[PDB]
DNA sequence: AAGACTTGGAC
DNA sequence: TGTCCAGTCT
């Protein structure tokens, strides 16, 4: 069992920060800084501690914003950890809102030592159009860290940050940023593009599908981004997504018994596949349940049935029992559960069962 | 496999 | 308010 993550900002590390700060700034009020930062340290969460380091430095350094930035630039390469150095972008977000230009410059430099993904989002919150333009430039920088910030900082649903409602509502705003990055060599950037697109599929699935259906997947970097961008839709058995990742059959007697169950009971899916081809076919056969979720909407999950060869004009009966019970990773909600049968990524039929209260 | 499991924050 | 994140494990 690992130590809680707030212990990254423990007193040892505060002392490390004050030591390095004194090396960069001999007149540094190290004692005042440690006193400020330790007050109530125990009851502070990990992100509260990152902020405290920034506030404690600001409270004891008697220099102005540019002069402090000079010391902070020298401090950055001396910190052990990229996580620890989140307080440097945080410092910009706290104290750089009167000097936009210098702040952008400072974020662009600080992000290479850790990440300005959290700090840029305050600027996107309260100064969106100006900040978005900076990022569009950052998406064409030579530094993969800067390019990555362009993608990561503007995500609709960044973990450990508030959602960007403006971005979440309109995927056209950040579209050109992602377009400039859709063939990036950097794995670090490519993850960010994909995770950003994944976020978009939570609210504009059809928009993402069309974008990627316009892409040249001959390019391996682009292909990588597409697979991981579409990963949620894939797991839902989205037909268009499955086509993007890569059958002469008919189906008989598709059914789900019983038609109504209580939680804890079993269902049984069955059908017969028949080939209409003159030669054997490699088939991948899956099914998806539109599970009823908290909202009362459906969210589809795909299970594997069978991957096999069906001879010319042949038949294969398929049967699967599933135990419908609440588990650690899935809670069930009552209502109508549609069940689709997929053959080679195409929906071939649907049945349903009802799960009651 | 499909599910258990991993930080802890947002919703 | 269980799920997700972004995978590792069986």
């Amino acid at each position: 069992a690992a130590p809680a993550l707030k212990e990254i900002f423990n007193v040892e590390r505060l002392q490390h920060i004050a030591s390095e700060m004194t090396a960069v700034y001999p007149a540094f009020d190290a004692k005042g800084f440690l006193k400020h930062a330790k007050a109530g340290l125990a009851e502070l969460s990990v992100m509260q501690r990152m902020a405290r380091v920034s506030e404690s430095l600001h409270a004891v350094i008697p220099l102005d914003y540019p002069q402090t930035l000079t010391l902070l630039y020298a401090l950055a390469p001396r910190l052990n950890s990229g996580f620890v150095s989140l307080f440097l972008p945080h410092y910009v977000a706290s104290y750089g809102r009167d000097d936009f230009k210098r702040s952008m410059a400072a974020l662009k430099y600080f992000t290479t030592f850790g990440s300005a993904e959290f700090a840029i989002r305050h600027f996107l919150l309260h100064d969106f159009q100006r900040t978005l333009a900076v990022m569009q430039a950052w998406s064409q920088d030579d530094n993969e860290h800067v390019r990555r910030l362009a993608s990561e900082g503007s995500r609709p649903r960044l973990p450990w940050s508030f959602r960007l409602a403006e971005v979440q509502a309109d995927p056209e705003l950040c579209a050109s940023i992602l377009d400039h990055l859709k063939a990036d060599s950097s794995l670090y950037v490519r993850k960010s593009v994909a995770n950003h697109l994944n976020d978009i599929t939570k609210d504009h699935p059809e928009w993402v599908l069309s974008l990627i259906e316009g892409w040249n997947l001959e390019n391996p970097h682009t292909a990588w981004i597409a697979r991981h961008a579409l990963r949620s839709l894939i797991k839902q058995g989205n037909t268009r997504a499955l086509t993007l990742m890569g059958a002469e059959v008919k189906i008989h007697h598709l059914m789900v018994t019983p038609a109504v169950i209580n939680l804890g009971e079993r269902i049984n899916l069955s059908f017969t596949l028949e080939s209409t081809a003159p030669a054997p076919q490699k088939l991948v056969v899956d099914y998806a349940i539109d599970y009823v979720k908290s909202t009362g909407h459906g969210a589809a999950k795909v299970f594997k049935l069978k991957a096999f060869s069906l001879g010319a004009g042949a038949q294969q009966h398929i049967r699967r029992e599933q135990h419908i019970r609440d588990m650690t990773t899935r809670k069930h909600y009552p209502g109508r559960h549609v069940v689709h049968v997929l053959v080679n990524g195409e929906r071939l039929g649907s049945a349903e069962f009802e799960l009651r209260a």
